[PDB]
């Protein structure tokens, strides 16, 4: 893999290590779809906006709000329905890896 994007216009690839070993039937990832009514390059996409306190993702710490999910452990969500992505997380039941992109700020 050559994909890095280390500090570029405020875009960098971030990956966290989570594990599904709780009967919570969830990792604490709350995604939501966007409502686009005009074309401008970007459209729709799965991204996290909220979290479930007490879950793996939440208790992890590295999992912060405002993030765009890209690919799950050996899985890709760049073309699956919201509900579909949820089923995957439930099918995990094992230590899964998260691949999401996060925008960095530029002060001065």
């Amino acid at each position: 893999g050559s994909h890095g994007y280390s500090d570029a216009s405020g875009f960098s690839l971030y990956s966290v290590e989570l594990f599904r070993e709780k009967d919570t039937s969830s990792l604490g990832i709350s995604i939501s779809g966007m409502r686009d009514q005009s074309t401008t390059g970007e459209a729709t996409g799965i991204y996290v906006k909220s979290l479930i306190p007490g879950s793996a993702a939440a208790l992890d710490g590295r999992i912060e709000p405002n993030d765009k999910i890209l690919r799950v452990d050996d899985v890709n969500v760049q073309g699956m329905a919201q509900s579909d992505v949820v089923e995957v997380l439930r099918n995990a039941g094992n230590p899964v890896r998260l691949l999401l992109i996060r925008r960095l700020p530029l002060l001065e």
